[PDB]
């Protein structure tokens, strides 16, 4: 009953967020087993932020410029390296706290949690999704750089996440845990601009039959329409095209609800040349794409 | 919007989360210290949820009737009693990760972060509101009963709210953590309608307040108001009149933004009576109202 944007339960990822200072640089780190990650921006002066040559700078750092702080326990740094864009800090001690865990890289459109931190404290939990231009539209102040998103399988953190900067639109870009952007951005503070975005046709779909079973019916029809015909309309609104792996992931929820995917997509096509006429839908005027099938499905199934 | 609903990083209720079993009825509890805290529902058996005798119920019950378990591994329960709608498991071990904690009761509008658990085992985080209804809109499933709604200010967990039950609109009830409903709802499992719902005007003005920080405020009129004018138009379209301790939470959006909050009122005013003729405020033409004065300030600073 019900229907939220839900996160996973953060206290795996709590034990294991650090601050990290270079200079009077700061930002967030992540402590698993005797590595901290985080943002290589740290090792920048403000000076050195508009361009910075990575390589250049971090070869004239040694381990003593490096500040870590667990609560207020330092650890002491004991060697260091770069994987692209994430800094690595090996440290003298174990994190006891440690959790299962992997690092992965996601896809467009699937979701994850994030924990937002200032000064290694976590603030926040939230989810969120990755936008088909590699954008997230988060929720993070200054001080957020370092902070991750992850998801959790049975007691696997599964991190695929690590915020590194705030776009001039206010949207959100950073990197898997190797260090490596999602999308066309650069560590450098300069204004970037991302690609067009679109709408992630699945999600939009998962949450029609979220509403479904949550009681609301008012925007379903009797028309129906092919595939192709369907992303002919959804390009024409810059909507991601539909393909038979997504209609085979909404199965279960067509099974569920009874309503064919294509019968669905024939209401969503019906609702983006219409408008929604001032009605809502699980309390949106808009429609909502961050919500995957297996987020609907895990929390509407039954 | 740039606005969303974030909840409390959940860890330290986490720790705190067991569950509960008598006989094959199985639910969540809250262990703090010595004390297991959950729904006395959970000594009803099937045929005794519809009409229960709570009293005969538990002193048909003996501490070697409760099963505790922390994972897998079990709590011996070495007293019990009953508080309201909350029974109380005294167990053998206090919980090594309790934190700072109070038990508070909050006041419809209030906010808190929910954490949703199946089996003592916690599935999932969310912010909710408490509706002037006395009903949350959350998002539960069967298992869900005995989980908890808490807020953190500085290390110290406030547990506000500990579901009970789902509701035929499929809103959801529960009590304060003294085992007292919020709201006219009885621990059983009897068909029971939420009253009619209002809007959280202390909300809405904080609402607007945040958009007037984050340069959004065409809304803004030359007119003030008294609170007790305000206060009878808003009854007229379904929102609720304010307290004096709305006006106080008020009080620092105020001071940023320089709009006293009468004028706020005000403007709120123009906004229902006359409607936002094709505008939006925050990218929106609904006017939100799930996010406090303090989530205004928690997600702005
Ligand atoms: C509003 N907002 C939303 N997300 C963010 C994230 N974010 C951040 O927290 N910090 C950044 N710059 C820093 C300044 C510092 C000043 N001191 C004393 N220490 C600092 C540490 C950092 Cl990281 N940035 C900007 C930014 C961060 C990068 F990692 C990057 F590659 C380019 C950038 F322009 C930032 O976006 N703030
Ligand atoms: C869909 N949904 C949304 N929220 C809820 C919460 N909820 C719940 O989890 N369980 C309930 N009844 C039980 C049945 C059991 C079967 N076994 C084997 N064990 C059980 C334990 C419980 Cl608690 N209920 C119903 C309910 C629970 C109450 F505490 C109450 F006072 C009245 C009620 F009608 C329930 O709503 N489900």
């Amino acid at each position: 009953s019900g229907f939220r944007k839900m996160a996973f339960p953060s206290g795996k990822v709590e034990g294991c967020m650090v601050q990290v200072t270079c200079g009077t640089t700061t930002l967030n780190g992540l402590w698993l087993d005797d590595v901290v990650y985080c943002p290589r921006h740290v090792i920048c002066t403000s000076e050195d932020m508009l361009n910075p040559n990575y390589e250049d700078l971090l070869i004239r750092k040694s381990n003593h410029n490096f500040l870590v702080q667990a609560g207020n326990v330092q650890l002491r740094v004991i060697g260091h390296s770069m994987q692209n864009c994430v800094l690595k800090l090996k440290v003298d001690t174990a994190n006891p706290k440690t959790p299962k865990y992997k690092f992965v890289r996601i896809q467009p459109g699937q979701t994850f949690s994030v924990l937002a931190c200032y000064n290694g404290s976590p603030s926040g939990v939230y989810q969120c999704a990755m936008r088909p231009n590699f954008t997230i539209k988060g929720s993070f102040l200054n001080g957020s750089c370092g902070s991750v998103g992850f998801n959790i399988d049975y007691d696997c953190v599964s991190f695929c996440y690590m915020h590194h900067m705030v776009l001039p639109t206010g949207v959100h870009a950073g990197t898997d845990l190797e260090g490596n952007f999602y999308g066309p951005f650069v560590d450098r503070q300069t204004a970037q601009a991302a690609g067009t975005d679109t709408t992630i046709t699945v999600n939009v779909l998962a949450w029609l039959y979220a509403a479904v079973i949550n009681g609301d019916r008012w925007f379903l029809n009797r028309f129906t329409t092919t595939l192709n015909d369907f992303n002919l309309v959804a390009m024409k609104y810059n909507y991601e095209p539909l393909t038979q792996d997504h209609v085979d992931i909404l199965g279960p929820l067509s099974a569920q609800t009874g309503i064919a995917v294509l019968d669905m997509c024939a209401s969503l096509k019906e609702l983006l040349q219409n408008g929604m006429n001032g009605r809502t839908i699980l309390g949106s005027a808009l429609l909502e794409d961050e919500f995957t099938p297996f987020d609907v499905v895990r929390q509407c199934s039954g």
